């Protein structure tokens, strides 16, 4: 993970 | 990708 969003 | 570094 480590990324973010939101999709 | 998804991992990091830095090499
Ligand atoms: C991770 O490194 C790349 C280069 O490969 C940069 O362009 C990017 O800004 C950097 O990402 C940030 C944001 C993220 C992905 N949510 C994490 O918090 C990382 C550690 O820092
Ligand atoms: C997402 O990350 C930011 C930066 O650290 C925090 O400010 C925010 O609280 C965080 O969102 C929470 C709530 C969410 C979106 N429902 C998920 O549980 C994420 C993983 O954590
Ligand atoms: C070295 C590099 O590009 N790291 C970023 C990733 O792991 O996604
Ligand atoms: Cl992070
Ligand atoms: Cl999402
Ligand atoms: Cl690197």
């Amino acid at each position: 993970x480590x990324n973010x969003x939101y999709x």
